[PDB]
């Protein structure tokens, strides 16, 4: 069912996250962590603190597609495990903020082909799969994109709510 879903997406925020390859979402995947820019890690920490959930979508760059969405569960911090990231060429890892820990609520792709008719006001109304690392994505436009991904069966959002 959608009903816990939509539970845990209520008054929710939603950001966009724009990877430039597979290999980060697959480590954002395995290890329920992501790492970005000081200016979006400001941006979600201030989020973090406002809301009952944020919401990272994520997708991969020339892939047609986001790989899912999660959930922050914590503001960023520094001092932990490295994360072997592959950063972009120019990029070092000491340009990174904190690390972020997050819970996937949802690991399935959903092709760009599917959120044509949804539009973010705040980017212009542009639809919604175009936008900049850390995008935010206003509410409902954001609720209905979550929606529209298949149910991932091996997520249980009882976890999740407990931590809301
Ligand atoms: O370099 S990043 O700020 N963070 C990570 C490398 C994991 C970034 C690039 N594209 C989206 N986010």
């Amino acid at each position: 069912g959608t009903s816990k879903l939509k539970y845990v997406l209520q008054d929710a925020r939603f950001f966009l996250i724009k990877s430039n390859n597979h290999e980060n979402v697959s480590l954002a995947k395995a290890k329920g962590v992501w790492s970005t820019l000081p200016v979006n890690e400001k941006k979600l920490n201030l989020a973090f603190r406002s809301a009952r959930s944020v919401i990272l979508i994520f997708s991969v760059r020339e892939s047609g597609k986001f790989q899912g969405f999660a959930r922050l569960s914590s503001e960023s911090h520094h001092g932990g495990s490295p994360i072997h990231w592959v950063l972009p060429a120019g990029m070092s890892a000491k340009m990174l903020g904190g690390v972020f820990k997050i819970d996937w609520i949802c690991r399935r792709e959903l092709p760009f082909t599917k959120s044509a008719h949804l539009t973010n006001p705040w980017n212009e109304h542009k639809p919604v799969k175009i936008g900049r690392d850390g995008q935010e994505i206003e509410l409902e436009c954001g609720t209905q994109l979550c929606l529209l991904f298949p149910p991932d069966e091996s997520i249980d959002l009882y976890q999740v709510i407990h931590k809301m």
